[PDB]
């Protein structure tokens, strides 16, 4: 579990979005496993605006933050998970690291702020859904 809290927006894995998220929907994309909902209080997170490929991510199944190198976002064949079929996911970044299903929502951060959230796992990789192309998270 985990979210990004930027302005009056809550960014979560689409597959973990709650009824309240869907009832207060701003934007969602199944291809990228992302959903954004509205918030009452303003959030503490800043979104990175950058092409960094190094950062740190939180791994709940280890209670640890790990430094990683990651790819720029791509269309990656993701093997079957407990929450998704074997399928293609867009705007996905991969790193070598530990990821189990419950690690979804962990933040990846660079020197510029929040890059994305854990979205995929298995076979010694962790995948992150990128948010840095969502400039509209910074305004309105
Ligand atoms: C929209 N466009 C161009 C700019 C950045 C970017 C990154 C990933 C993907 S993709 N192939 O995962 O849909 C598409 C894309
Ligand atoms: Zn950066």
């Amino acid at each position: 579990s985990g979210a990004i809290y930027v302005g009056n927006y809550r960014v979560v894995n689409r597959h973990l979005a709650t009824h309240n998220d869907w009832a207060n929907l701003v934007w969602e994309d199944s291809s990228r496993d992302l959903l954004v909902s509205s918030t009452t209080a303003q959030g503490c997170d800043t979104i990175a605006r950058c092409d960094c490929q190094t950062g740190v991510y939180y791994c709940s199944s280890r209670r640890k933050h790990y430094p990683v190198s990651f790819s720029k976002p791509s269309l990656i064949f993701v093997e079957a998970s407990e929450y998704y079929p074997a399928r293609y996911q867009s705007h996905l970044m991969l790193a070598v690291g530990h990821s189990e299903p419950g690690d979804c929502g962990g933040i990846l951060r660079c020197q510029h702020g929040v890059v994305g959230i854990v979205s995929t796992g298995g076979n010694g990789l962790v995948g992150f859904a990128d948010v840095r192309d969502l400039l509209w998270l910074d305004e309105e």
